[PDB]
Protein backbone atom coordinates (compact mmCIF):
# COMPACT_ATOMS: atom_id res chain seq x y z
CA UNK A 1 0.00 0.00 0.00
CA UNK A 2 1.74 3.55 -1.01
CA UNK A 3 0.30 7.16 -1.53
CA UNK A 4 3.01 8.31 -2.83
CA UNK A 5 6.05 5.56 -3.66
CA UNK A 6 5.94 4.20 -0.14
CA UNK A 7 3.62 4.36 3.14
CA UNK A 8 4.88 6.71 5.73
CA UNK A 9 3.05 6.61 9.46
CA UNK A 10 3.72 10.17 11.66
CA UNK A 11 0.50 10.30 13.10
CA UNK A 12 1.48 9.78 16.57
CA UNK A 13 3.56 12.90 16.69
CA UNK A 14 0.32 14.47 17.08
CA UNK A 15 -0.76 11.82 19.49
CA UNK A 16 -1.57 13.57 22.73
CA UNK A 17 -1.67 16.97 23.15
CA UNK A 18 1.31 19.45 24.58
CA UNK A 19 -0.22 21.59 26.78
CA UNK A 20 2.20 24.53 25.47
CA UNK A 21 1.48 27.00 28.11
CA UNK A 22 1.81 24.87 31.04
CA UNK A 23 2.57 26.46 34.44
CA UNK A 24 4.34 30.17 32.72
CA UNK A 25 7.74 28.41 32.76
CA UNK A 26 6.94 25.89 30.22
CA UNK A 27 5.39 28.43 27.61
CA UNK A 28 8.40 29.28 26.60
CA UNK A 29 10.14 26.04 25.61
CA UNK A 30 7.16 26.33 22.34
CA UNK A 31 5.61 23.49 24.85
CA UNK A 32 8.44 21.52 24.04
CA UNK A 33 10.00 19.62 27.90
CA UNK A 34 13.24 21.30 28.46
CA UNK A 35 16.17 19.02 28.27
CA UNK A 36 17.75 16.41 31.09
CA UNK A 37 21.01 16.26 32.25
CA UNK A 38 22.09 13.06 34.02
CA UNK A 39 25.34 14.80 34.67
CA UNK A 40 23.50 17.59 36.48
CA UNK A 41 23.99 17.58 40.38
CA UNK A 42 20.89 19.09 42.53
CA UNK A 43 21.27 19.63 46.67
CA UNK A 44 18.23 18.07 47.12
CA UNK A 45 19.93 14.58 47.96
CA UNK A 46 19.15 14.93 51.56
CA UNK A 47 16.01 13.36 51.57
CA UNK A 48 14.81 9.74 50.21
CA UNK A 49 16.96 9.23 47.22
CA UNK A 50 15.20 5.97 46.32
CA UNK A 51 11.79 7.22 46.53
CA UNK A 52 9.53 8.77 43.63
CA UNK A 53 10.80 12.01 45.31
CA UNK A 54 14.45 11.38 43.94
CA UNK A 55 13.22 11.20 40.31
CA UNK A 56 10.71 13.95 40.63
CA UNK A 57 13.26 16.59 42.35
CA UNK A 58 15.85 15.40 39.26
CA UNK A 59 12.85 15.54 36.70
CA UNK A 60 11.78 19.00 38.24
CA UNK A 61 14.85 19.77 37.26
CA UNK A 62 14.34 18.91 34.16
CA UNK A 63 11.74 21.17 33.30
CA UNK A 64 13.82 24.16 34.91
CA UNK A 65 12.06 24.45 38.57
CA UNK A 66 14.17 24.18 41.42
CA UNK A 67 12.25 23.16 44.76
CA UNK A 68 12.73 22.89 48.43
CA UNK A 69 13.27 19.82 49.94
CA UNK A 70 9.93 18.08 51.23
CA UNK A 71 9.49 15.32 53.12
CA UNK A 72 8.35 12.83 51.96
CA UNK A 73 5.80 12.27 48.50
CA UNK A 74 2.32 13.53 50.21
CA UNK A 75 4.44 16.22 52.01
CA UNK A 76 4.67 18.18 48.74
CA UNK A 77 1.73 19.64 48.59
CA UNK A 78 1.61 21.04 52.15
CA UNK A 79 5.53 22.19 51.27
CA UNK A 80 3.88 23.69 47.87
CA UNK A 81 2.03 25.88 50.04
CA UNK A 82 4.67 27.32 52.31
CA UNK A 83 7.09 27.57 48.98
CA UNK A 84 4.48 29.98 47.70
CA UNK A 85 3.91 27.63 44.97
CA UNK A 86 -0.01 26.84 43.71
CA UNK A 87 -1.78 23.53 43.47
CA UNK A 88 -3.86 22.56 41.10
CA UNK A 89 -6.18 19.26 39.38
CA UNK A 90 -5.37 20.58 36.04
CA UNK A 91 -3.25 18.71 33.69
CA UNK A 92 -0.56 20.29 32.61
CA UNK A 93 2.49 19.05 30.41
CA UNK A 94 5.64 18.69 32.37
CA UNK A 95 5.27 18.85 35.37
CA UNK A 96 4.58 16.38 38.06
CA UNK A 97 1.09 14.41 39.70
CA UNK A 98 1.55 14.16 43.67
CA UNK A 99 -0.69 11.63 44.78
CA UNK A 100 -1.69 11.54 48.42
CA UNK A 101 -0.80 8.10 50.86
CA UNK A 102 -3.57 6.08 51.07
CA UNK A 103 -5.50 7.30 48.10
CA UNK A 104 -6.42 5.63 44.74
CA UNK A 105 -3.18 5.74 42.18
CA UNK A 106 -0.32 6.51 45.39
CA UNK A 107 1.52 3.99 47.10
CA UNK A 108 -0.74 3.74 50.82
CA UNK A 109 2.77 4.29 52.61
CA UNK A 110 4.31 7.88 50.97
CA UNK A 111 2.13 8.79 48.09
CA UNK A 112 3.24 8.78 44.85
CA UNK A 113 4.82 11.18 42.20
CA UNK A 114 4.58 10.99 38.46
CA UNK A 115 5.77 12.93 35.84
CA UNK A 116 3.40 13.82 32.90
CA UNK A 117 4.49 13.65 29.45
CA UNK A 118 1.39 14.63 27.66
CA UNK A 119 -2.37 15.64 28.06
CA UNK A 120 -4.66 13.32 26.16
CA UNK A 121 -7.91 13.45 24.66
CA UNK A 122 -7.61 17.43 25.78
CA UNK A 123 -7.19 16.63 28.64
CA UNK A 124 -9.04 13.09 29.70
CA UNK A 125 -5.90 10.85 30.27
CA UNK A 126 -2.64 11.94 30.91
CA UNK A 127 0.40 10.08 30.12
CA UNK A 128 2.79 9.76 32.22
CA UNK A 129 6.61 8.46 32.57
CA UNK A 130 8.92 7.24 35.54
CA UNK A 131 12.56 5.44 35.50
CA UNK A 132 12.22 2.78 38.12
CA UNK A 133 10.31 2.93 41.05
CA UNK A 134 7.36 1.47 40.45
CA UNK A 135 8.41 -0.63 37.51
CA UNK A 136 11.44 -3.18 37.59
CA UNK A 137 13.72 -3.81 34.92
CA UNK A 138 12.83 -0.85 32.56
CA UNK A 139 10.93 2.08 32.36
CA UNK A 140 7.01 2.31 31.85
CA UNK A 141 4.64 4.63 30.97
CA UNK A 142 0.85 4.64 31.67
CA UNK A 143 -1.81 6.59 30.77
CA UNK A 144 -4.30 7.95 33.92
CA UNK A 145 -7.78 8.94 33.48
CA UNK A 146 -8.73 12.25 35.09
CA UNK A 147 -12.50 10.91 35.45
CA UNK A 148 -10.94 7.86 37.27
CA UNK A 149 -10.05 7.75 40.79
CA UNK A 150 -6.59 7.92 39.72
CA UNK A 151 -7.13 10.48 38.46
CA UNK A 152 -9.21 12.31 41.01
CA UNK A 153 -6.15 12.10 43.26
CA UNK A 154 -3.57 13.23 40.90
CA UNK A 155 -2.67 16.82 42.20
CA UNK A 156 -0.82 19.29 40.46
CA UNK A 157 2.13 21.98 41.40
CA UNK A 158 2.36 24.72 39.86
CA UNK A 159 5.95 26.66 40.19
CA UNK A 160 6.19 30.03 40.19
CA UNK A 161 9.59 29.82 39.16
CA UNK A 162 10.88 30.06 35.60
CA UNK A 163 14.27 30.54 36.56
CA UNK A 164 16.30 27.43 36.40
CA UNK A 165 20.46 28.85 36.19
CA UNK A 166 20.17 30.69 39.95
CA UNK A 167 20.40 29.39 43.44
CA UNK A 168 17.42 29.00 45.01
CA UNK A 169 16.86 29.94 48.78
CA UNK A 170 14.83 27.05 49.28
CA UNK A 171 16.11 24.77 47.05
CA UNK A 172 19.88 24.94 48.15
CA UNK A 173 19.58 26.52 51.45
CA UNK A 174 17.87 24.26 54.15
CA UNK A 175 18.92 26.63 56.70
CA UNK A 176 17.96 30.23 56.81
Amino acid sequence: MEQSSGDKDGGSDSGGAQDGGSLDSLKKYNGKLPKHDPSFVQPGNRHYKYQCTWYAYNRRGQLGIPVPLWGDAADWIGGAKGAGYGVGRTPKQGACVIWQRGVQGGSPQYGHVAFVEKVLDGGKKIFISEHNYATPNGYGTRTIDMSSAIGKNAQFIYDKKKNSSSVDKLAAALEH
